[PDB]
């Protein structure tokens, strides 16, 4: 037919260390802020924790086989800093490294390509006991932990991602305080944001220095923003929102500056966050690819306004996912061709896209997840289009490989290609979407 992708397009799926591994205190692993946040009453839906999750730490071999079965060509996973360096610094917990050495090794022997995400949110709680990310030191320790892992997987691991979604880490975790470490101080969020960006660059410096065979990049969450009404008071009010999530990390990375309008209104109202001459040079070291997480677009309407933009986000009623996320596949086209136009020529990876539906497990272990199938197809076709015009899209990682711990929502939301029956064997069922996806990869083509 048509809509056939490059033959060596990297089709993959993604997970995260805290969300799937479990074994939270097992084998010398140290306490993370997510362990903390989790065991704090009132933080997670239904009082869920990552304490066991999918028991991936123990079932990883089964999981590779399940990957093999879906036929994915790359697997994006997160590497737990506290499990490897329990204090964040100092002594290396060997048994924790061995785990990932084992994982990688199965991945390679099954001809699946590892892409490792260095920091997927699970900061060691001992670093949080110094400032956490408001402490410059944390950036320095991140780099060292980054160095450790480069050295270890030198010949083995090919694609590296320093950070997953700095924006949310910063704002969700230190502004609105419904992610670890749970703080609520917009000022400290701005500082955290700056130190994440910093540590990123430091890591990419160490990368080049160590001279590992692969390519390094970073994963930002982009969400295009658009004006509700025709108002000029809306356009201006959406540009803000957009720069507040997107330009605010894109610019420092690719252009070596924060976005001035916002930079200025921040400093106006709150203070200055402490920079340090030559920081913006570290932040914008040359990288080899950008990684993009997309789920939806936002509609912004001017309306004063407890905040200072002074905007609000309009709930639509388009069809939506179980998270309440407006399904709107073309926005993904827009945003891909946009990053390419305004920010970088470097190759692009969709490192996260997917949706949660209200899955029902059939008595014979079947899960006919039609809605998911459609959602994936829709966004899959949009990527094809971006590909069909300028953009150097190299791969697409479906969130997620399996159902897992949806942070504050806990296990109430299932994003998997594989359905996970926690309460039972913690046993795994391939959804229809998984099997449908096996075909998209093999035949090399989706289908409208
Ligand atoms: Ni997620």
């Amino acid at each position: 037919a048509k809509i056939i992708f490059p033959e060596d397009f990297i089709w993959g799926a993604a997970t995260s260390s805290y969300q799937i591994e479990g074994a939270f205190n097992e084998d010398g692993k140290g306490e993370s802020i997510w362990d903390r946040f989790s065991h704090t009453p009132g933080k997670i839906e239904n009082g869920d924790t990552g304490d066991i999750a999918c028991d991936h730490y123990h079932l990883y071999r089964e999981d590779i086989e399940l990957m093999k079965e879906i036929g994915i060509r790359s697997y994006r996973f997160s590497t737990s800093w506290p499990r490897i360096l329990p204090e964040g610094k100092g002594r290396v917990n060997q048994k924790g490294l061995d785990f990932y050495k084992r994982l990688v090794d199965n991945l390679l022997k099954a001809n699946i390509r590892p892409m490792i995400t260095l920091y997927h949110w699970d900061l060691p709680q001992a670093l949080q006991d110094k400032g956490g990310w408001t402490n410059r030191d944390t950036a320095k320790y991140f780099a060292e932990y980054a160095r450790l892992m480069f050295e270890e997987f030198n010949g083995l691991v090919d694609l590296w991602v320093t950070h997953n979604e700095p924006w949310v880490v910063a704002f969700e975790g230190h502004a609105f305080g419904n992610h670890a470490p749970g703080t609520k101080d917009f000022k400290t969020a701005l500082q955290v944001a700056h130190h994440l960006l910093l540590s990123h660059g430091m890591a990419v410096d160490i990368f080049r220095e160590e001279d590992l065979p692969g390519e390094i990049g970073i994963t930002l969450n982009l969400t295009p923003a658009y004006p509700a009404g025709d108002s000029e008071k809306d356009v201006k009010a959406a540009s803000l929102l957009d720069d507040y999530i997107n330009a605010w990390f894109l610019s420092p990375v690719f252009k070596g500056s924060y976005p001035e309008e916002l930079h200025h209104i921040y400093e106006q109202n709150l203070g200055a966050f402490t920079t340090q001459p030559g920081d913006m040079d570290i932040i914008s070291r040359d990288i080899d690819f950008l990684g993009i997480n997309y789920y939806s677009r936002m509609v912004v309407r001017h309306k004063p306004g407890d905040n200072l933009f002074n905007a609000e986000v309009v709930k639509m009623e388009r069809p939506s996912t179980e998270m309440g996320w407006e399904i709107y596949p073309q926005g993904l086209y827009d945003i891909l061709v946009r990053v390419n136009k305004e920010y970088t020529d470097k190759p692009l990876y969709i490192t996260e896209n997917g949706a949660a539906f209200d899955d029902k497990l059939t008595e014979e272990g079947k899960i006919h997840d039609e809605k998911r199938i459609n959602y994936l197809g829709d966004h899959f076709k949009q990527a094809y289009k971006a590909l069909k015009d300028g953009v150097p899209l190299r791969g697409y990682y479906v969130w997620s490989l399996m159902d897992n711990f949806e942070w504050a929502y806990g296990y109430s939301k299932r994003f998997g290609l594989i359905y996970v029956d926690y309460e039972n064997g913690n046993r795994r069922f391939l959804k229809d979407s998984a099997l449908w996806y096996r075909e998209v990869i093999e035949k090399g083509q989706v289908e409208a």
